DNA sequence: AAAAAAAAAAAAAAAAAAAAAAAAAAAA
């Protein structure tokens, strides 16, 4: 059984069960590559993240695992990106802005946060833009640095705690959609940190404003908080089944629209009775308010322009309990 | 778990089932707006339509629902609408007369009933004008009073039982559209009474005879009973694919033609073969009509000027069983 | 379930899926007018096309459908038309001349045939003029007789194989458009069928010879084979985006120019994109032809007396493979 | 107890235990039909496979089984197929080359092989396509003739032996799909055995070269060898769970898609562990290659055209020792 | 059953409507 010798970082440990047998993964970094192996439980609790190791692997029992590892010892993160960048596709670092990130409306996991970085465009200058995150919850769970997160209170948590705090991002999968839509995508050797600057630089703070997103065409996300009425009406249409809604910021009335599909995977009544949830859900959702039951924020897709169109990106229920109600 | 108290009249109980768990929803309508709530299966017998209620709410596991009632008591139909009140898009009653109502031809839910009622021009007189009332069939199977539906017959039932007859119509919403069109729409809290005349009033119905139609441009939708043939040749152009149909009323003959597109959520292949099925039962048609296998109905959009342009709106079919076919 | 007997031809046999399951279509001809009918898989294999048949159908399961058949027995084709029987819109049969045929350009199925047909005038003389029957791809492929055609290059193939040949039009529905345009259109229940003469008669042939075209004013479409350069410039002016097209056949240097136009259901990065890429094979054509990868043929509207209007009607492209691209 | 008598072949022996006592089956073939009759020890070693036999058979304790047998004795394949008999479904034999054999990825035991077979058009020419014989591992194993398989590694063993090796398929049942995918499928009493060529016609080798295949739409299954980097990332999306991959071949760069979903009978914990082991598994892979302790194999459904879509068909595991991991 | 499939942006709807010839544009 000959044997490999492998230094590399450490990024997040899990356990899982298989028919009365026990695995242990740990998710190594080797060469700037994700790659895990298994270990036993002394791995498990001996082991801490983010620190780099160096391992000795044995292929026994159909399986590369950790037969013994030695502590080792080992960032320069890009404050800007390049249109060309985006257009190549190239993994890279980051230092940007979290604004704020919701569970994407009526979809089981695919959250989404929503940064602003300093694009650097075709003629030189930088200028901070809005891009959109999107995540499966467990890549986002093991994502964030210095956090540790089992459920979706925990990733609400470490989202609102850290709402307009700076982030360094690790090894973000840049990319660019068909047209000109451009975002960042979280890869599995991608990492969040919350830099903790405590004002130690405001000379960039200025910088950091959004006037358009690079994700959307001409649109932009944004949060508003319900104070009161929520209005919703479902409206079936020939084509398109929509969900008017009517509702009032602190500020101005607001005239959104969610809209409605059947995923290719779905079929006649399951779509019906989930659509007649979300539909109760919604008409709840104003007798909850007005008695100061939940809070409501609602992150939606505004063109300033042009108001004809306000698509709700997402809804999230700050609860009186204290945990967050996705929706 | 603080409570709610809440007086409003119940719409539509109706029930469904989710990953072998049962909710039973409750259509309140509570200060003119449509609030659903969740309840038991005593609530769900115990509990008759049309009648008020005082209700106690607890927020319990995630949602609000019914913890106990009390049986408690309670209209005026403005018998007009105003230009203005059309072009404020205000919800209201009326006083109309159900002409009849079609499944749109081609078109897998939306039924559009016909509707007269007084409209009050800009310079105050009152005249009996047509309008056409699309709806999604649960909202048309939940919005009817005094009748229970549970699939396409019973509404084509309750249409055909009802032709001609006076109804009571609560909170439609009126609407204008981008052009000089107008029509009502049919609301979550929104409901059709038959007023059951019996020539209570005849000094009524010498104003509601239609000579134009409000939400087409110089249109008014007629129903026609096919007599002899029912000719219908399809014919694919450089732009349009019409259905070119020549029929005969027992009046005369009629020349219409049907047009066909791709919606936007379609493929080539799907409205290809929904295409050529629709074509397959029209040919077929005729020869079930003259054996009086069928009778048909057609709905047509005629413009009395100029027959240039007879757009059918929508065929029915009464079979020999009692049934009724959409198509 | 009471049933029907009837007596009838056949046209064509086919066969698709809806979700899952499988409808098989017979195109019957009764009482010269086409009615379909569903069937069974040893209907679709037993029968033959063209052969008539006697048939039992029952109205079960919502369809009229073939129960049984049994095989039965049962053409005059006028050899000229009438300038009142253009006029009168009258089906007829016909006995023409096949001159060719293409794929109208920049139109996604609607092909067109050049035919040379004996027009009686109001005198009373019979000569030989031109035709244009348009048809959509599926019409084109089930109407041709003793033929079987799945895709374009069998369509392309029946043509090209049968040029100059005389055809015996069944049932060929003559129309005459708003002005003096005199043009055939292919009805379902009509048919193509190739005489094969092998100079049956030959004193008939003197006849078909063609001077003008009553589909265009004062214009022919004639065929020319592409010998040299092809230049295609393209010209966006403040109205119009012709293609001016300038080509060598084996006799004359030819100055045609293609047009374009948005059409209604269209969008203005569609319509860019898709004539774009027209531009670009237009370039490349030119290449190819002169190193002889492909052979061109352009279809043009010539007006002899005045060539200052040359609008190209359609080009088709014979590959070295053997394959048509209609372009 | 009455007895009946039965001339046939036999084609596997198989011994079983249930509750501590012993039932031999033998899988006679009576009149092209598969039927089992049970037997004793001295039936189970004496009978010899694909020796045909005459038998006695008496009903005795609830089951027929063999009393005595008479040694007895006793193929023309057919070197073609017609499209008209994979529309009919017609149990046929064939002369077919068997390329390569993989289990499908995530599957836990349908196996899935691939043959090139002459098929004849409806224009009567015949030229070699490929077909994908699914079946699941013991139909596999007792399918195969003159060789002796226990094992997921003796079937793999059978396969990558007799790779490019001309096969003699008896009674496979060709079966065609709701669409026009044509399809090979192994029944019970179906046989495959290698001909053992050794060149003795090589004027037909010339045909047997695959240019599409006729299980799927314009897509052919390949095999590569992985020489260099093996990057597997997994992707979660709004609706699908893709596995990103990309790998070396010994001349091209390869960019395939693994897909994902959760079986109808299957939880939300079972897929995940299943999911995150496979991934796991592939991303060891990589560090396996690169050592040489195994060799990796990846059939995937390419699409020469269009390379936009590459689906893995099935990974394999050729290791050191010899085994063969399917994954 | 097995093939197919990059997502993820963008989207008021719902009236209207024979088509298919014709045509050089740009000045004034």
């Amino acid at each position: 059984l000959r044997t490999l010798n492998v230094k590399g970082q450490l990024l997040t440990k899990t356990t899982m069960s298989i028919n009365n047998e026990d695995y242990y993964l740990f998710k190594f970094l080797v060469n700037n590559k994700s790659i895990d192996y298994y270990g036993t439980q002394t791995q498990f609790f001996s082991l801490i993240n983010n620190k780099t190791y160096e391992l000795v692997l044995q292929y026994s029992r159909k399986k590369l695992l950790i037969k013994s590892y030695e502590q080792c010892e080992d960032m320069t993160v890009c404050k800007s990106v390049t249109f060309q960048e985006f257009c190549a596709n190239e993994i890279k670092s980051l230092l940007a802005k979290f604004l704020y990130g919701f569970k994407i409306y009526g979809s089981s996991n695919v959250y989404k946060l929503v940064f602003v970085i300093l694009l650097e465009d075709n003629n030189g200058t930088i200028n901070g833009v809005q891009v959109e995150m999107m995540s499966d919850f467990k890549r986002l769970s093991g994502a964030f640095k210095n956090h540790v997160i089992e459920n979706e209170n925990d990733l609400f948590d470490c989202m609102y705690k850290s709402e307009e705090k700076y982030f360094n991002l690790y090894r973000i999968k840049c990319n660019h959609n068909a047209n000109n839509y451009k975002s960042l995508s979280l890869s599995s050797n991608s990492q969040l940190e919350r830099l903790e600057t405590d004002d130690s630089m405001f000379e960039y703070e200025f910088q950091y404003d959004y006037t358009v997103n690079i994700s959307r065409s001409n649109k932009i996300i944004q949060k508003h908080r319900v104070t009161g009425n929520f209005t919703s009406e479902r409206n079936i249409y020939q084509n398109s089944d929509r969900f008017v809604i009517s509702y009032d910021t602190a500020n101005e009335k607001i005239k959104t629209s969610i809209y409605n599909r059947m995923e290719n995977a779905e079929s006649k009544t399951d779509y019906d009775t989930s659509i007649t949830l979300k539909d109760v859900t919604l008409s709840q959702l104003n007798s909850l308010i007005e008695s100061n039951l939940v809070q409501v924020d609602v992150y939606l897709v505004t063109d300033p322009n042009n108001v004809k169109n306000n698509v709700i990106a997402g809804i999230t229920k700050i609860e009186i309990d204290g945990t967050y109600e996705p929706l």
